[PDB]
């Protein structure tokens, strides 16, 4: 019987980069790009993604100020510190006046988008959110909501109240793992929400965690292909960070390099999308968001949740630095952007269609 030797690894890695540069995004090519463990291949992939980012989204790093206004959640996701079964966390809700005034302060510090994010907290839904959104829209900025899965009628009310964008990370495109990790719901529910949000005219954001328990490289390829299929306006990617007060406490943490390759491939697949350097990337490696901004990301989301709430929004350990004042994050990220040679966004930074 005759032999079947593999190709040399250097020549394989060079061929994969060429396929990516020519935009031949077959499953095998995406799988091999995520499986190669070579510093020189990875650096060339990050440079390709940085090139694409320069050409189709430019040098602005858009600043979105987030206010995490309630840590109450009716769901029980196995990865999240806010899951309802975690009784070892003090819960909070901000008043609408606190939220609106905190948003006004971020606008005065120069944020051109306000992100409102919460647990799935029924107290607010739908009418308290609508009132808050109407007040923030009078400040002349964009509004992004990130409130979870709700009925079409609620999404429609919030669009009429003026909301521009909605971030609903898809978490994992594998439906069997999705149901195991999110026992209240399903990938079909999550996708139907994203489809409803797009049909209503929101700019929509999806995106997965990298390194979840049970997730394989083939699953990460399916996440990339799902993102490509829908041409999402925004994509939020970060590593899974185990939380000690959850069932996943003892599982492996998501790997930084693999997550950065996911960000880089997402930029290559979706050249004009908005891609944050997420909080979780800054949690796992010192300077992690700065690195990610050189590997295809073009958005940063400074934490604008005020004390004493901000330290209770404990999605994962290490998320909040207790050492600086709760107005430090917007000037800090502006300094970071300056030192990278980039500039803050000039307008609201909505996704544009310039590729093709
Ligand atoms: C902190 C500085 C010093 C060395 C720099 C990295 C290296 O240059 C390798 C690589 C080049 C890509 O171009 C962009 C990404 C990456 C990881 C850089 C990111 C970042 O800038 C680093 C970590
Ligand atoms: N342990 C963990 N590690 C990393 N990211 C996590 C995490 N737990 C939650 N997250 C991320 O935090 C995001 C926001 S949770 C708040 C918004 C809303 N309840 C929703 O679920 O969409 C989730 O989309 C998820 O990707
Ligand atoms: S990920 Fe969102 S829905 Fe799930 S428990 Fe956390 S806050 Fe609730
Ligand atoms: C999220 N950053
Ligand atoms: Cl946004
Ligand atoms: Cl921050
Ligand atoms: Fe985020």
């Amino acid at each position: 019987m005759w032999s079947h030797p593999q190709f040399e690894k250097a020549s394989t890695g060079r061929e994969i980069l060429e396929k990516l540069e020519r935009r031949e995004f077959t499953r095998e090519v995406l799988k091999e790009a995520l499986s190669i463990n070579d510093r020189g291949f990875n650096e060339a992939l990050f440079k390709l993604a940085d090139e694409i980012r320069r050409k189709y989204v430019g040098d602005e790093v858009h600043i979105r100020a987030i206010i995490e206004f309630s840590n109450v959640c009716r769901k029980n996701c196995l990865y999240c510190g806010l899951r309802r079964d975690n009784k070892n966390l003090k819960r909070y809700r901000m008043t609408p006046e606190e939220i609106v005034e905190r948003a006004r302060l971020a606008v005065q510090f120069g944020a051109k988008t306000i992100v409102l994010q919460s647990g799935e907290d029924p107290y607010y839904m739908p009418d308290v959110i609508s009132d808050i959104v109407k007040e923030i829209k009078k400040m002349g900025v964009a509004v992004t909501l990130s409130l979870g899965e709700w009925p079409r009628e609620y999404y429609e009310k919030w669009k009429e109240a003026g909301a521009d964008r909605y971030l609903l990370r898809h978490e994992t495109a594998n439906p069997v793992l999705h149901r195991k990790l999110r026992p209240d719901t399903s990938f079909e529910n999550r996708l139907n929400c994203l489809l409803t949000l797009k049909e209503l005219g929101y700019e929509t954001g999806a995106g997965s965690m990298v390194g979840l328990p049970g997730q394989t490289i083939d699953d990460l390829v399916d996440d990339l292909l799902f993102l490509k299929e829908h041409d999402f306006d925004m994509v939020g990617i970060g590593p899974f960070i185990p939380h000690p007060d959850t069932p996943l406490a003892n599982e492996k943490k998501g790997d930084f390099t693999l997550t950065l390759k996911m960000v880089a491939l997402t930029r290559i697949l979706l050249p004009d999308s908005n891609i944050p350097a997420t909080t979780a990337m800054g949690t796992i490696v010192p300077g992690g968001r700065e690195i990610t901004l050189r590997c295809g990301a073009n958005v940063i989301i400074p934490n604008w949740t005020p004390s004493p709430y901000r330290q209770l929004y404990q999605l994962y350990p290490g998320k909040i630095s207790v050492f600086e004042k709760d107005t430090a994050s917007i000037p800090s990220v502006m300094k970071m952007i300056e030192l990278l040679g980039r500039k803050p966004g000039r307008d609201w930074g909505g996704r544009k269609r310039v590729f093709e």
